[PDB]
Formats: C-alpha cells, sequence, structure tokens
C-alpha cells in the first residue's frame, strides 16, 4: 500500500546528499522524511560490501578478521567487517575478495554472498552484500600477508577467535575505549545466542 | 594520532543534517570527510534496536521482526524493533518499551550491548542492541497489544531461531523485501556458529 511520490533534493555534496522524501502511507494520507543517499551509486546492486572473513587453519580455532580504523564521522576507531564501496562494472563478490586484500593482506575463497541488505534502513537508502569468504591460512599466499592500502586509508587488521568473539570484542571496547560496529556486534551476539 | 580539527554545517533538516569535518591523517595531512548526523541526540546513543527470543514451550524459538515502510529505501524492511532513546530513558527501558510498543510483548532484558555504529563511513549514528527474551507461556503474552504511534504501521514477524537465515533469503526472494542488514548478519552467524 504504501509508495514514493517524490524526492526533492535538498543538499549535494561530492559523496553524499539529503532529500527530503514525500511518500502515501496506507490511510491515504501523504507525510514526508528527511532521507539520505549516496551520490556514488551507479548500477551496483548496492552501494558496498562488507565481509565476513573466516581464516582456517589445521590445529587452530577458526577466527574473524576484522578491521579498525579511524571513521570521521564518528570522531574515533571502529572496529568492523572488512568493506568499500563496489566500483562500477565490479560484482559484489570481486569487490569483497578486491577490498580484503586491500584491507588485510588475505586472499580469500568466496563462501557466500547476501543480497543487498540495508544499512540504517530510517535514516539512508544505503545498501551492502555482505559477501562470506574463507581464508586458508595454511596457504603460503597468506602466510605473512601485506596489506595495499589505498589513498588516504590506514587499517589496521584485529584476528579473534569466533569461538570467543563477543567476549573479545567486548575486552577490546574495555582496554581501548574504540567502538564496534553494529554488525559485527550482531554476529558476535549470534555466536554466542547458538 | 588521528583527530578531528573541525565539523562544518552544510545542511540542518528538522531530524537530519549534513557536515563536512576536517580531520588530520596519520602521514600529517588534512583531509576532509562528507557526514551525516541525527540532530536527535543528547544519551549514549541514538537509539536501541531489540533482538526479541519469544521462548514458548514445545515450539521453536522464535526472533521476533518487524516489516515497514522505510522512505529513505523507498519499500519494505525487515528489522529488529527499534526506535531512539527518550531522553531520561534508559538503553534497556526503551528496548522493553519499544519492543512493547511495536510488537505488544513484554519481554525481560537479558543483556545489553556498548553504543554501537550504523554505518560508520557515513553517520555517527549509534545504538545499544537490546537482547531480550520473551516468556511467550505468560498470560501477558498471549494477546500481545501493539501501542503504535501517529504515523506507524508496522506488521510484526516471528521467525525460528533454528532456520532464521533460510526464511529470511525467502522473504527476499519471494516478497520483494529488503532485511535488515544487522539481523543478516545475526542469522549468518547462527549458521557460521560450530
Ligand atoms: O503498509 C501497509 O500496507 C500497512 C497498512 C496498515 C498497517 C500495516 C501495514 O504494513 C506495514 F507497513 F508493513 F507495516
Ligand atoms: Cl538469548
Ligand atoms: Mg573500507
Ligand atoms: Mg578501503
Ligand atoms: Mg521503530
Ligand atoms: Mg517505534
Amino acid at each position: 500500500k504504501q509508495y514514493i511520490i517524490s524526492e526533492e533534493l535538498i543538499s549535494e555534496g561530492k559523496w553524499v546528499k539529503l532529500e527530503k522524501t514525500t511518500y502515501m502511507d496506507p490511510t491515504g494520507k501523504t507525510r514526508t522524511w528527511e532521507s539520505v543517499k549516496r551520490t556514488t551509486r551507479k548500477e551496483q546492486t548496492a552501494d558496498g560490501v562488507a565481509v565476513i572473513p573466516v581464516l582456517q587453519r589445521t590445529l587452530h580455532y577458526e577466527c574473524i578478521v576484522l578491521v579498525k580504523q579511524f571513521r570521521p564521522p564518528m570522531g574515533g576507531y571502529c572496529i568492523e567487517f572488512p568493506a568499500g564501496l563496489i566500483d562500477d562494472g565490479e560484482t559484489p563478490e570481486a569487490a569483497a575478495l578486491r577490498e580484503l586484500e586491500e584491507e588485510t593482506g588475505y586472499k580469500g575463497d568466496i563462501a557466500e554472498c547476501s543480497p543487498a541488505v540495508c544499512m540504517d534502513p530510517g535514516l539512508s537508502n544505503c545498501t551492502i552484500h555482505i559477501v562470506t569468504v574463507t581464508i586458508n591460512g595454511d596457504d603460503a599466499e597468506n602466510a605473512r600477508p601485506k596489506p595495499k592500502p589505498g589513498d588516504g586509508e590506514f587499517v589496521e587488521v584485529i584476528s579473534l577467535p569466533k569461538n570467543d568473539l563477543l567476549q573479545r570484542l567486548d575486552a577490546l571496547v574495555a582496554e581501548e575505549h574504540l567502538t564496534v560496529d553494529a554488525r559485527v556486534y550482531s554476529y558476535a551476539l549470534a555466536l554466542k545466542h547458538a
């Protein structure tokens, strides 16, 4: 029953824009909302990808590979899944593998790719694919991995056991006063709850 | 070593503002970033999202989710019940209140996350994720009564925990809904456990 009537540009930057969204509610009344969008989205199925990288090695507990970076909107450092925007013409899977190698030095193998999922749907239209990748840590390719960070990219790699993820994240928040990503926290909670 | 130097207001709506952040990169260079902030924050965080685990004897455990029209998405989304924390409210009380308004269920706090970031490349928005158990066999949860706000139109969807990821993938394939990325990450971790 609900649908968009109009989207009116309020302010556009190089990377993000704010819109006044007019939509029809299910009782037939017109209402408005203030919506954010990225300017960068072309024909990609999503703005970006986030990679769940399961590092697998013989005689080691599986690890979730995460990254720590300064995030200017947050005014501080955040722990997140490796992530980036999808390049024009790039598949989600290629972008996930590429971002994982750039951010961490690891070469992974695709396991699964989600449909487009929304990041904060009361605020923005931004979507990602969440791509699960295994890393064969016994392979020499993955022995002493070199990250290839881009222009103005400064990322630290943090590998935590899957079997103790939530507790190890709670420990980091207690020792370093950094922020954990909501998707990473949701994943760590479900690992506990199962 | 990285820090915020200044924040220039680009555009302020009633609910959302766009800002241009100047910050010092670690190579001593000044850089800028376009960021979104909500105009409603005071709190520990902008909001809460509730992970409600409906427990009913002789039944599978269910994760209780909501479906709504999200104007920024231009479509219907499936999400954890959620909202902004009122001034003076605690995360835990906002969790139980939102859960009751959106679904009718009266639950019990099990755990509460630190403030976690929603999309830290884009915004400063944060939430507490609050795990709540619902005793579906109590008489108060027999005929759950939602208390939705003016303009709020929320449909409750309870899905089994032990197949969640498969059930979501289906809702997407056969109802063209977008699943929230927190919900999805939770679902993936339930499969990825053990
Ligand atoms: O959008 C609708 O048609 C609708 C109408 C009345 C109540 C709930 C509704 O559904 C949903 F928005 F999903 F919660
Ligand atoms: Cl639980
Ligand atoms: Mg990135
Ligand atoms: Mg990057
Ligand atoms: Mg809500
Ligand atoms: Mg609400």
